[PDB]
């Protein structure tokens, strides 16, 4: 019900629990190094000061100084952009403007597996794979034309973090079929094989939850809150 | 049927005749005085090695010399932003993180005014009205707000020219409703009188068409070839 106070010297992160737009950009802020806080919300018991800073409800949230105060930044691609533009240090995207806006194609491209994993989630895992698989063969093609580990090259980058919380939410679904989820991995050799890698990654294993608590989570509260606004 | 050479020294834009995301593309390269050569798409009878290099006919596309030969780059926002990356000079995004990403923001919103005017001109001018007024409200106060000739100071900047063909487009209704299109413009005097400073920018000018050229084009055509793809 009260607001907390002015920024200081850490940025600040309003995030529903469990919600993968927020998980993006913990994942930007943890491998730019940038000290932050998160304001945990709660999608029942919405504050009112935020709503109206808010009003369609968008998340997550960085809120960060400015010249003429503290501003909120909305939707998680913005902001992990404006991360990587204003802190010089840890680059994430590409310095190449081609391969940068090649990985800002797949990030798009990306929502396809977004929009079937949302589905899934919200009719006990029942319901578009298809939209998964589909996108999982682009991304398997692609990773293979790279030739290298990660899609930023030899360590991860922008792409790798803006597509890793959809990616390690998957995994709960060895939960739910786990002959039929093997096999579907199996198609996507090198995809398996980097998410293999990706979760070895001390920045993913920071914010991680294994296949069982993400499947405890999603059962009970299917997708109300995974989407990009309340 | 038989395709264009390989590239040389100018950029090559991939574009159907009145699609306001190619205009877009038209005016960034303009502004930043970038030599290209446009193909002209038939949205009936298209070659079949388009189609190959683009089986989802997304438009307009901007072909463009790599290391690794000529490629085809999608999406008129990662194109205009490649081209603002790529090229130094003329830079038309904001310097300051923050102002670009509010810049981008911006740009997302405007998208609710392409839906409500991709249904207006579809529908004989009778429909989508209303998301075009709730749009202006929007940038007029953010207009005002900036307290500068253009959105992006005191020359127009990115945001002006991703918004433009939309804006050109809207001049049409005062063929269809004189009066009803008047008292709609004064509701919004800083955006008008930036819509009339715009309409004197050369490069506006170079890839303009009159509300009457617009008007005698949509009510033929509709919005058949008005969408981001084919």
């Amino acid at each position: 019900v009260i607001p907390p106070p002015a920024l200081t010297d850490k940025l600040r992160l309003y995030h529903v629990d469990m919600n993968p737009y927020g998980h993006r950009v913990l994942l930007v802020l943890e491998a730019k190094r940038i000290k932050y806080e998160v304001y945990r919300l709660d999608p029942l018991r919405l504050p009112e000061w935020f709503r109206a800073k808010n009003p369609r409800l968008k998340i997550p949230v960085l809120e960060i100084p400015t010249d003429q105060g503290d501003r909120f930044l909305f939707e998680s691609v913005v902001i992990c952009d404006y991360l990587d533009e204003k802190y010089t240090r840890h680059t994430l995207h590409s310095h190449d403007p081609y391969v940068k806006a090649q990985d800002r194609l797949l990030i798009e491209r990306f929502n396809e597996l977004i929009k079937g994993s949302l589905e899934c989630f919200d009719t006990n895992f029942a319901f578009g794979s298809e939209q998964i698989i589909q996108t999982l063969e682009i991304f398997e093609k692609e990773l293979t034309n790279r030739g290298t580990n990660y899609f930023g090259g030899n360590r991860p980058g922008m792409l790798d973090y803006m597509v890793w919380p959809w990616v390690e939410r998957l995994y709960l679904l060895r939960c739910v079929n786990d002959r039929k989820f093997v096999e579907k991995k199996s198609l996507f050799p090198n995809f398996a094989d980097w998410g293999d890698q990706m979760q070895l990654d001390d920045i993913v294993k920071k914010h991680a939850h294994s296949p069982q608590e993400y499947f405890d989570y999603y059962k009970n509260a299917r997708a109300h809150s995974m989407g990009y606004y309340l």
